[PDB]
């Protein structure tokens, strides 16, 4: 749907770019689950701007990527948020047995990294974030898949 492009400069901007995201979805306040898939080379900084985002809102601590548990759970001030890296999910099939379930099905924000590992069992995206780098500066381009997509992408707006 509509994009935002915007280049982050350095490392301090990928985590203030995290942060207006984040509350951005918050403010938003859904019923349904926010699905946002991180693309991106490895190193291209898809688990720095998941932290930027949970830090940003005011998680305390480490933000690590759940290499072997596939989901690591946050509780935000209530809200619960789901950071998935995928990359070790051998068949989507394994999604249906572990806890995905009631993540899916409430008012959570899922910020996924490897989505394709779960093509068929995961939820469609509502915005996509492709992420590209030179050095140490990136450019990220928002895509929006469906009409809250486009609400969050209309958000950025001044
Ligand atoms: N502008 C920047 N944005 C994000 N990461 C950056 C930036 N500049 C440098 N880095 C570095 O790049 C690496 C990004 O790694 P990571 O976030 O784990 O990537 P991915 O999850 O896509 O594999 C980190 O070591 C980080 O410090
Ligand atoms: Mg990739
Ligand atoms: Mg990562
Ligand atoms: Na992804």
């Amino acid at each position: 749907m509509e994009s935002l492009t915007q280049y982050i400069p350095d490392e301090f901007s990928m985590l203030r770019f995290g942060k207006k995201f984040a509350e951005i979805l918050l403010k938003l306040h859904t019923e349904k689950a926010i699905m946002v898939y991180l693309n991106g080379d490895l190193g291209a900084g898809k688990t720095t701007l998941t932290r930027g985002m949970l830090q940003g809102i005011g998680h305390q601590g480490n933000v690590k990527s759940p290499t072997y548990t596939l989901v690591e759970e946050y509780n935000i001030a209530g809200k619960m948020i789901y950071h998935f890296d995928l990359y070790r999910l051998a068949d989507p099939e394994e999604l249906e047995f572990m806890g995905i379930r009631d993540y899916f099905n409430t008012d959570s924000i899922c910020l996924i990294e490897w989505s394709e590992k779960g093509q068929g069992i995961l939820p469609e995206a509502d915005i996509l974030v492709n992420i590209d780098y030179y050095d140490d500066a990136r450019n990220i381009e928002l895509i929006a898949q469906t009409n809250l997509g486009k609400n969050i992408i209309s958000a950025f707006s001044n």
